[PDB]
């Protein structure tokens, strides 16, 4: 009686509990998903988060800057599920800026080697993944990005900001490969949730000035929002994650849902 | 086990078995919802259609245009549903627009007293219900309506655009509201269906160049569709309303769902 | 050597001396334009105003919602600018919402009646105004109106902002009507100008809570916007709409211009 | 009496006769401008080209990927201007991506480091351009640089869409930088314009398919644009350009301006 009864969805980016994609893995599998996990270089730590899930699921390794990580993926895919099994399902939860692209280091300061790393793990590897994994995908099914909303600019959030207009525009082109396949892609934008690192960035992280907008940036996005938003509380995104994975959003594709509380459709 | 068990959903905009709402109805029972319909002045005609529905469900009547009538809803519905019940959704599936302000008429010769009944029936009204219905919601409740994407002009469709672009608006007012009550406000943007009305129109009905523009419309947008999209098929769209409807996109509201096979992400 | 020299244009919404208009006519004519005016109901008052402007300019009565007016009024401007010569701009400045509509009185208590009032006077009116003028216009002409973006809702706004979404798509079906006779339509959406009226609305005219979240809206747009914002100088937002009115944007139509300091592309 | 008199203007992008830039100098030099061009690799060719222009211009070069030009680039630039005097405007018409990236070579199959020296040269390099030349920028300035509408994913353009899409994010971060020094930023998109290049691609350059594809897309274009689209003709544009270079949008900025024929206003 699952919302995703049957279904096999790999599930990428998790590092921490309180990572949006661990909160994704769990509702996942209360709703019945089958799951394979993907982590980036610290597996043994990756494991141990993810014995805390409801259900087993395996773990590969997966740098989306690595050619052969990418290159044998689906081969190992499918060892963990099964030969002649296909997945339903796809989560791209990965990002990552280094320092000088992100925080009071000025705009005009990040290196193109810096931001270039940033773009590539964060944009183009939406595109490697789907490349990877569209030949064993199913038709119905669903390849979902993690997106913040980047339409506007905003103080501290720098070339990130411009690496998820790349993704968003990255995602309009899967989904015409996916579609060949009878697979949708599309993106969740998520107002701001309080994972690790964002409270790391709010006790100033990245200089004090960029903790001091990311804090009125929360207080602003809760006032705008006609339903409220809890930056504490990942469970709405996972929900709408698996909206996207699910059977109930079937001509929705290249495009963007917002979980977010409604703030983007208020100016004040 | 279905998506919407045990939730109490009032559907608005039902007049034959080719209407959008009729579907909505028909998978929102299929999923284990409770239905109260409205309709409007052909209460003979949409009792015998609704006769159809797997299951039972109150016909009540309501001319969006009548004060009376929504003055009274409220009341109705709760009569219907039972004392100390309330709803968990509405799906608003109504508009209009007289012959002069669509098809081939000039949009210039679109007299205003007849714009401004269009507006009434397919934007203001979308405010009327909710005004109405609001104190009669559950908390997580929802509340959807039908959209044609209106962003950029396009032949024939004139004065309903404008209306469409007004119900857009009046979308993110209703759910500053509706968010008071914990309630949801959305709208579902689909792809255009072949309703009795449109094959009329096809037919030419409004004009033979508007029946050609519509037929070129609907190829273009199979066209670029990545998954295509067929216009025959209403249920992938009753399938986005009911997504809506349900607990899975708990943190959307004021926005916009694309139910249109992905052709506005796409050029050509 | 004026932007505008040569040109004969039409500029209505000139009220006091400091609505928007009057600072669009005062502009044009510095860069050499020639202008008819036209006024709403006190045309006594509109004339000892516009004494004010740097040269003469006839003024012409025109309500908006009277049939008569606008169907007399291409042969009025003729008479006035001389048989054998035509338009080659206009500009639209004119808006309308009741008390009930805009400020603190709720969202859903305005009655319809006074809704269609509001959108008949400051949408439906920038077709009826281009479907006047359009047989009296040279080619490379352009006609303009005032925005405010409605894009998000916001505080106290209400209908006015449901006015402006529909007058969006309004102007990109003028525009299909304009470009027939080689002739542009755009809307140019600026930040807020205290005229009058807004001062009156500051000091709670259309109650407190309204007055109050003006003021936030105002110092947040001074904030957002990169190169600031005045809200006391209509000279930015009056040059914008002659650069519109000249030969150099010759490639704009169906659109919006933002003279707003930049404000609308960032979130803080 | 020029539009642009007593300005002094900074022009990159001309490689041919036919090159965007080049007809964006020549407008402006019309306009009274004063300019510096900046060339990459074929000085001698650009010389040879930009001879034709219809007045003198010194011409400095400028590889936006060699770290060694950008820092010398400020110096260089004074010394032609003359100590003491500073820029009004700076024009970006600067694009390029690897073959790999665009026309009928798949989507997935562009390796990163083809992607990143794209999005370096045409994203980046607006952001690197602004750096170099915002400290020698008088207030009210203006930098401008060249869009292709990218927000609906197209056959071919593939990973120049993303590019775009990327250059429209770092053009409001720019805005937010370039608003210190009272600068605005802005981009033009601009319709399809017939550069040596595109009759190559037409010819079949990127494969038979994408020429197929631009042809359709081009036809489409003039089809769509109320006032229609000449892709022969880059005056208009380049007219557009130097509207923002002029003192006439003075409160638009981190903004597009559709030099398109008002196609992207209109589905069909
Ligand atoms: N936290 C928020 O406020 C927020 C809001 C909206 C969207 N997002 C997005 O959600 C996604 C998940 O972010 P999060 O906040 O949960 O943070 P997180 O740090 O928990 O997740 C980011 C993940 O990216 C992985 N990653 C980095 N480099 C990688 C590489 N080379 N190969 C593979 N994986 C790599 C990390 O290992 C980590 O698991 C990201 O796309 C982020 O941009 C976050
Ligand atoms: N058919 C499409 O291509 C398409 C595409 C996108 C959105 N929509 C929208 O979907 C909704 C349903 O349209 P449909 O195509 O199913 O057509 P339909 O004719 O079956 O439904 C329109 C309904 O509006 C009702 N209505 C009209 N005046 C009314 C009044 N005064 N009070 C109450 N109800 C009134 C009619 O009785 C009818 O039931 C409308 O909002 C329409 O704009 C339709
Ligand atoms: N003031 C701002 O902050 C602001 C911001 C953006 C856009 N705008 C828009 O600019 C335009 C001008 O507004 P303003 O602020 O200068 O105020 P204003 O009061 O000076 O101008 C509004 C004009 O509309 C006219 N009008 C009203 N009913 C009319 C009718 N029946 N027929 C003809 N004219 C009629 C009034 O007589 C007046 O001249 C409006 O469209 C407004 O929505 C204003
Ligand atoms: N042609 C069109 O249809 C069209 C439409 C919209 C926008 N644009 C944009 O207009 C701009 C100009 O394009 P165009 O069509 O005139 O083509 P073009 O080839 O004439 O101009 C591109 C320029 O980029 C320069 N460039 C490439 N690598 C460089 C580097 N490393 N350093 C400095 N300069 C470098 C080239 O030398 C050339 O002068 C580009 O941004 C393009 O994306 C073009
Ligand atoms: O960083 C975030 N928000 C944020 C940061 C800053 Cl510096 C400013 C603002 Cl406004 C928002 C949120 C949103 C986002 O993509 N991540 C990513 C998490 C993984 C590493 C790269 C950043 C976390
Ligand atoms: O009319 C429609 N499409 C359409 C019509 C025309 Cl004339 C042109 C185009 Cl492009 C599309 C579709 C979309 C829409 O809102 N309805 C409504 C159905 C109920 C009565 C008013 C119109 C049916
Ligand atoms: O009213 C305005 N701003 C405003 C008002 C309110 Cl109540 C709230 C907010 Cl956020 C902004 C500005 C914008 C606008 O269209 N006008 C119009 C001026 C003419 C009469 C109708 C309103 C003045
Ligand atoms: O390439 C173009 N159009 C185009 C190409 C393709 Cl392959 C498809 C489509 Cl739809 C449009 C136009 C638009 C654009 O940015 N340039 C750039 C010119 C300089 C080198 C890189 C490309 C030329």
């Amino acid at each position: 009686t699952g919302l995703l009864d049957g279904k096999r969805i790999l599930v990428s980016g998790i590092i921490t509990d309180s990572s949006i994609a661990f909160h994704i893995a769990r509702v996942a599998q209360e709703q019945g998903a089958q799951l394979v996990l993907t982590g980036f270089d610290r597996l043994r730590l990756i494991q141990r988060i993810t014995d805390r899930l409801p259900a087993k699921a395996p773990l590969l390794e997966l740098d989306v800057q690595n050619e052969e990580h990418l290159a044998s993926l689906a081969g190992r895919v499918t060892e963990a599920i099964g030969a002649g099994n296909k997945l339903d399902g796809v989560v791209h939860s990965i990002g990552f800026m280094p320092q000088t692209g992100m925080g009071i280091n000025p705009f005009f300061d990040a290196p193109y080697a810096d931001v270039s790393k940033g773009i590539h793990i964060s944009a183009y590897s939406y595109a490697s993944m789907a490349k990877a994994l569209l030949p064993i995908m199913n038709p119905g099914g669903s390849i979902v990005g993690m997106d913040f909303d980047p339409s506007r600019a905003m103080p501290a959030y720098n070339w990130m900001t411009v690496a998820k207009s790349a993704l968003e525009s990255v995602n309009r082109f899967v989904a015409r490969e996916a579609g060949k396949y009878g697979v949708r892609s599309n993106l969740v934008a998520a107002g701001p949730i309080r994972t690790l690192a964002m409270s790391a960035i709010v006790g100033g992280a990245l200089g004090e000035e960029a903790g001091a907008q990311i804090q009125l940036l929360e207080e602003g996005w809760d006032q705008r929002a006609p339903i409220g938003w809890n930056m504490k509380d990942a469970t709405p995104v996972a929900k709408t994650v698996c909206a996207l994975l699910s059977d109930w959003l079937p001509a929705t594709t290249g495009d963007i849902i917002y979980a977010d509380g409604g703030a983007h459709t208020q100016l004040l």
